[PDB]
């Protein structure tokens, strides 16, 4: 799949707002994606002790976490689908020492479109959703595929 200029800068246009307030955004997007899929935090040996999301929040090491995660996206996200070196070493960390299932992919893209939608209304109106999740889709699909080609079905 591949998406046209005017659907990029939807979504770079929101993600210019995302980036006044990285931390912000990281800690509200992991918070989500821990409360929705309770399941998803037990991936993380060094969170996997937060019980609310008060612990959650006041976590140091879980901020730090949030902001190295949406650098790389955004990184990934302003090459504009030409993100083929970028995608290598996520993938392999992801499959072969994290082990995440493509599955856990999509839970963490419907914490981002919430925690967007709910932050940015006027910059994240139907058109910018879809273009968003369009841009999310890519970034899975091409995931999946490096996923295979490494040895992980997950
Ligand atoms: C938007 C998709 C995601 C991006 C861009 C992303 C990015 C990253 C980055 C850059 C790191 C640090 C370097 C590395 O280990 O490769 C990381 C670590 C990690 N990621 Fe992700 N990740 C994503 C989704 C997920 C999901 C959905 C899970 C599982 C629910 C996950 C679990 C982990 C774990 C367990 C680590 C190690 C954390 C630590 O122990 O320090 N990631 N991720």
């Amino acid at each position: 799949m591949v998406l046209s200029e005017g659907e990029w800068q939807l979504v770079l246009h929101v993600w210019a707002k995302v980036e006044a307030d990285v931390a912000g955004h990281g800690q509200d997007i992991f918070i989500r994606l821990f409360k929705s899929h309770p399941e998803t935090l037990e991936k993380f040996d060094r969170f996997k002790h937060l019980k609310t999301e008060a612990e959650m929040k006041a976590s140091e090491d879980l901020k730090k976490h949030g902001v190295t995660v949406l650098t790389a996206l955004g990184a990934i996200l302003k090459k504009k689908g030409h993100h083929e070196a970028e995608l290598k070493p996520l993938a392999q960390s992801h499959a072969t020492k994290h082990k995440i299932p493509i599955k856990y992919l999509e839970f963490i893209s419907e914490a981002i479109i919430h925690v967007l939608h709910s932050r940015h209304p006027g910059n994240f109106g139907a058109d910018a959703q879809g273009a968003m999740n369009k841009a999310l889709e890519l970034f899975r699909k091409d995931i999946a595929a490096k996923y295979k080609e490494l040895g992980y079905q997950g």
